[PDB]
RNA sequence: UAGCUAGUAGGUGGGGUAACGGCUCACCUAGGCGACGAUCCCUAGCUGGUCUGAGAGGAUGACCAGCCACACUGGAACUG
RNA sequence: GGCGUAAAGCGCACGCAGGCGGUUUGUUAAGUCAGAUGUGAAAUCCCCGGGCUCAACCUGGGAACUGCAUCUGAUACUGGCAAGCUUGAGUCUCGUAGAGGGGGGUAGAAUUCCAGGUGUAGCGGUGAAAUGCGUAGAGAUCUGGAGGAAUACCGGUGGCGAAGGCGGCCCCCUGGACGAAGACUGACGCUCAGGUGCGAAAGCGUGGGGAGCAAACAGGAUUAGAUACCCUGGUAGUCCACGCCGUAAACGAUGUCGACUUGGAGGUUGUGCCCUUGAGGCGUGGCUUCCGGAGCUAACGCGUUAAGUCGACCGCCUGGGGA
RNA sequence: AAUACGUUCCCGGGCCUUGUACACACCGCCCGUCACACCAUGGGAGUGGGUUGCAAAAGAAGUAGGUAGCUUAACCUUCGGGAGGGCGCUUACCACUUUGUGAUUCAUGACUGGGGUGAAGUCGUAACAAGGUAACCGUAGGGGAACCUGCGGUUGGAUCA
RNA sequence: ACUAUGGUUUUUAUU
RNA sequence: CGCGGGGUGGAGCAGCCUGGUAGCUCGUCGGGCUCAUAACCCGAAGGUCGUCGGUUCAAAUCCGGCCCCCGCAACCA
RNA sequence: AGGACCGAACCGACUAAUGUUGAAAAAUUAGCGGAUGACUUGUGGCUGGGGGUGAAAGGCCAAUCAAACCGGGAGAUAGCU
RNA sequence: GCUCGCCGGAAGACCAAGGGUUCCUGUCCAACGUUAAUCGGGGCAGGGUGAGUCGACCCCUAAGGCGAGGCCGAAAGGCGUAGUCGAUGGGAAACAGGUUAAUAUUCCUGUACUUGGUGUUACUGCGAAGGGGGGACGGAGAAGGCUAUGUUGGCCGGGCGACGGUUGUCCCGGUUUAAGCGUGUAGGCUGGUUUUCCAGGCAAAUCCGGAAAAUCAAGGCUGAGGCGUGAUGACGAGGCACUACGGUGCUGAAGCAACAAAUGCCCUGCUUCCAGGAAAAGCCUCUAAGCAUCAGGUAACAUCAAAUCGUACCCCAAACCGACACAGGUGGUCAGGUAGAGAAUACCAAGGCGCUUGAGAGAACUCGGGUGAAGGAACUAGGCAAAAUGGUGCCGUAACUUCGGGAGAAGGCACGCUGAUAUGUAGGUGAGGUCCCUCGCGGAUGGAGCUGAAAUCAGUCGAAGAUACCAGCUGGCUGCAACUGUUUAUUAAAAACACAGCACUGUGCAAACACGAAAGUGGACGUAUACGGUGUGACGCCUGCCCGGUGCCGGAAGGUUAAU
RNA sequence: AAUUCCUUGUCGGGUAAGUUCCGACCUGCACGAAUGGCGUAAUGAUGGCCAGGCUGUCUCCACCCGAGACUCAGUGAAAU
RNA sequence: CUUUAAUGUUUGAUGUUCUAACGUUGACCCGUAAUCCGGGUUGCGGACAGUGUCUGGUGGGUAGUUUGACUGGGGCGGUC
């Protein structure tokens, strides 16, 4: 669901929140919680390598499991919650060993329902079952791009990936990004779904609604002094060159893709 | 013309009057009215009747019959 | 007095107050009418006198002033309060066709993109021609894959529907209509100011999406010019999860209910029959096309699904320019 | 002298039917901007009375209750004063008179939209015939005017739709 | 194919 | 400031630079198509080539003067 | 509840006055601008010169900046005073 | 010394740091002190600083550094594993009576208490660096309880009147006692028990986690403060004695009730919203290791140590910081009446101070306050400055608006003192009578006494009841600008920059991009509703043309063309 | 117009009189649609403009009063 | 001497495939019941990344440098 602020008082007229009552909001599962510290933007060179970063409320990070190291074992949904530190919201595990894990929060929300894993399961929803076993046509959700290296291509919020077609002992799977994309079928996914999907509806509203999520303002190129950004104030509306970042990129049109390793896994581009 | 009251809406004991009344001083409550047209401004006193027409309807009240209001303009008391 | 078209039914469904309401035995007697007691003064309109030049007028008598107030009577009928009655109405027994509605599943031509071959100056189109795509392989032709709109033919003397409308194939859910012999309440009904509901399109709003087509704009032509047609491109929009609006030739110009009447050619759907020598026929309801008799309208025509005839309810009309 | 298959199609005519927003009859009819002298209304920086709502200024006389001090008509009286009024004061209610912000109406205004009339002009030629691009309705984008181009609806259209 | 335009006013009714 | 152009039968510009030499599209009048004007096709008349001179065999052009115009422009005590 | 209004702590400078051999190479007064926030503050750490840091001023980087501070090249160079 | 006066959230007061004898005693005046100077935050010589418990160390750790082996970099230098450090964070024991010129949570005197070691007897599995539990930590909001505290009463000690009066109108002094223990109370938290068990807790587990069978309730927890107790001691006004009284003891009164009360304590509680909020160790517990009438454990009893650092004096301050005996600054901390919500503003308590040349003078004038006739913005670049306005509730309130605002619009009315109803009612609080039980930090009923709103009526008063201080001037036209933020330390405080929003675009993940001799990082423990960038600036109207130049996207035939 | 050279453009309104202010022009030698153009409210230590309240800002300045000026005694400078 | 099958085959590309090179930005084994990455085995990629010599292009990121003399002060035009 999403919210506006009613406009008493000045500053809330514009802000725009997505809320759910059902998914649980609380403090994480002890045994998968670490504080994940700060780079501050900054590396082990001693020199800025990243922007628009700084300062922010306090937060921590729920682990999930997104590299997998066995299969075959019966689990159920213990909890569904929100997380901070992704769109997607969280999930948690429980297999019948009494092991506990996080995963990304499924479409339907549904607490206490079991899931099976290995090339045993069902072929439901939800199931750690490859896509070797699957049918074309099947919804997947963080696809694995990659076989063994885990979770990872549509994961984000409101993603669910269609298998599209089949080439042999791989699969063929359509982005909205408009790329269609083979993998190895050996790959896992998720079977399913995400949830969210209302984060783009959301408006900050206010100038310092940033600031307490780490993120600090960033003077425009052309406005500072010519000795630190390519572009550089005049005089009064002057620019008079081709606009580039503050590295010197022109900031439309031209391409930087360069990888050349792996273009035989990608069969259409912009479709 | 979509707002209108507020002595208004419903009770209590004196005082005032020929006498009803929140006439009038106190005290006991919080409503009452209205689109099914409350209410307020603009204009205007009203009627026996007169004028018109086949009548309905419309117009109109001087002059001849009958009330009200008003007395430089605004305001206060007495007399009865 | 009019509302199909001159002037008007206000785009279409539900519905409270309001207004309306079958048939019969009681009962109230407000309304009504009856009867009585008061009133409708003086004038005045009308008829006939008196008196002042005629007459007016001022006066005398009649006749009027069809009205109004009350107290009794009657209850046909409207209102009102009881109580029946089964016909209106609603409920029920049984089911069907179709683009009626809802949620999901799904496919192809042509086209474009993805990935490639065969082959060479054309393509495409006009009264005639460019631009453009095109030798860097455009068009033609074909293999594999995929997207999206719209769902060709059937398709119109057709269906379903309140209007707008809605079609493509399958499944689940699901609204409304219509009839015969009986059953049930026993006037429970009809209409309805406000009230609550519903877009063919275009547009806007929050977010997507871009093949096809295309406002705007560019390129080239035709031409006086061509702001148009032709033609190479192309945004918004169309599509979708939807939201807002209430828009129109929402025009098949017929507001909603009730009832009586004259024939035919034709189709469909119920329901009941047939001395069914039929490759079918005939009653009787619903829908329903097109001619046609009465009657209405200036005229077209309406014509039993009325613009004839006639009750109930709610809106609209009274020159145009200007609005 | 020659040419004539044969009337497909122009010019100019006739009859017939379908349209007609025609009728000195297509040399018909017809739309609007622009030029310009006017008239009324709308909009309007403003200029200003008329009038009034609410909250408030105000305290003359009057009425109702108080009422020192000083006094004195009628009653009482010991003839000294006593009683109530007077006067002079007081608590209410209080005629005028004075503002603040609202509301509303009539006057009035630079400049001006659209409308009707006069100047028959300038501009093109938009609807009526199949009206020289079928018309029209809603609604966007354009547009010197008149319009034009799209999507859907409908003929108040039309060529064997 | 393309080929536009033409002010306002200007007739018949017998006694 | 200083710089660079234009002046061509009536209108507006090609021509010039490259010397063997006065024009185009309109305009004016008169025709052709017509009932007629436009659109359109033809016919006809007229250049101090701003204008005074220079120079040469020879021009509007080479070139000085006397005027008329525009564009950049006033970006320094 | 509050990137609201009052306001002391704290933070910060619109005006007038004082001070720039002044108490002081930024302090003072009187009216103050803000004051649960894109706040402010105690403490430590990390970032360095043609580089840092900056809601980004040739600002800030210890009185210092169109390249700071210290030393070396250095007794720079000066058709001139 | 007495008196007067000023400050009183400070001009009072407690304490670290950091400074460095400033604390004590003496004599030196030469120098010092913005003046004498006999004085010393001066010069100089000597005195004084005691710890099981304090704060620190050990243990543990953040940000971050250090870093063998290993790696990048001519090099300087950097990276980083095993490990190792580290505060502004987490962890064992402390309070305060005695007092000397100067010393003390340190000695003296009491009480409290923790950690490490040694060892016997009896019985006996203990235990990590690992695993689990906990530690544990967002910011506000709102009741309740409580106490040093507040303010009277009583009590003991004293006063009773030169003065208007002061034996029912009184006044002053005093009325105190820790950390901690025991009880286990306000306030706050809340399911256990008995049994078996799987691939989990990257090894092990009897503890967690998970699965099944069984079974029980009304108990399980935390604890401010009271009381006891620490403490028949201490403290105590008053009383008394003795050797050089040259100090140093002896003695000793009252020692209590009422109500209100924190910023502190319950409390990092509870509640509430949101941007979702350190970890480890001690501790509890499970097992791994290793070992055995050892060590450990359970019970009884003896017993050795508490080492390591600091301690005087200053303290919002002439002991710190500002070169100064400096118009100033400096980390932690507390806070009562009377009015008020007052870390507002006024006057004062507790308490301190009278501000480091002094004395005459008392002139126009200057620095700065207060008052002003009559007129008023006429002045001035500028109502600039000055002056006025200034509180709360009720009555009342427009244009415009993003419908929240504008609005405390504007304009005005009220606002003391006493009496009364209830001469003090409602809520809170509070002693009996009555009533009940295991019992007791006891409950039920009950409400004399204390505290005391809220409202209305009746009298009374001045010029004036927000009486003083502190505390909005008001409205209207226009431009610009969203509102809150940011700034050129000392000429700009803003319309700039930032910013909600927006378009266009790059980026498929070993992302693009950034650091940079190059690794390893940062992007991101993110993965296309994710990340990068540019500019414009929220919200509503919207937002055209030119592809010639130059760049970018894309294209490959023809031509120029290098290494070879 | 924060843009207009020449421009107090020319004009209405605001004053007795207005280079500014308010509302226009269409003549922008030269605004202009994210180097965005068009526009509004709370509001801003924002430029201008109109009025009242209050006023020694101004008219004409007056009186009152600390601390300094003056004179001592101590200590006792300096740029020049 | 044409063009070419089958057999033999040098070579630079294009396009697949294979894999020992190389990688792992997978797993496993052990260091290590190590937050470095060393070795080993496997899975999956795969003849490339990367880098040095030659070389074309581009190259303010980075370096070094100038813009003559006269102009009755400087300048536009003029002058050498």
């Amino acid at each position: 669901a999403v919210v506006k602020c009613k406009p008493t008082s000045p500053g809330r007229r514009h802000v725009v929140k997505v809320v759910n009552p059902e998914l649980h909001k609380g403090k994480p599962f002890a045994p998968l919680l670490e504080k994940n510290s700060k780079s501050g933007g900054r590396n082990n060179n001693g020199r800025i390598t990243t922007r628009h970063i700084g300062g922010g409320h306090k937060q921590a990070y729920r682990i999930v499991d997104f590299k997998r190291n066995k299969d075959g074992i019966p689990a159920v949904v213990e909890r569904l919650e929100y997380d901070p530190n992704r769109s997607a919201n969280i999930a948690l595990v429980l297999y019948k060993d009494g092991e506990r894990r996080y995963i990304l929060a499924p479409k339907g929300l549904k607490a206490g329902d079991q899931i099976q894993s290995g090339v045993d399961a069902a072929i439901k929803p939800g199931n750690t079952l490859p896509m070797r076993n699957i049918p074309v046509g099947s919804t997947v959700h963080n696809v694995e791009m990659k076989p063994g290296k885990g979770g990872q291509l549509a994961r984000s919020a409101g993603t669910y990936v269609q298998i599209v077609a089949r080439d042999g002992a791989y699969v063929t799977l359509r982005l909205r990004s408009g790329e269609m994309r083979k993998v190895e079928a050996d790959c896992r996914a998720t079977l399913g779904e995400v949830g969210n999907a209302e984060h783009m509806l959301r408006v900050l509203g206010k100038a310092g609604a940033a600031r307490w999520r780490g993120v600090r303002p960033t003077v425009r190129g052309t406005a500072m002094n010519p000795v630190d950004h390519p572009h550089g104030g005049g005089e009064g509306r002057n620019f008079g060159k081709h606009p580039v970042t503050p590295w010197g990129v022109q900031t439309k049109g031209k391409k930087t893709r360069s990888n050349k390793r792996t273009d035989k896994f990608i069969v259409r581009r912009r479709s």
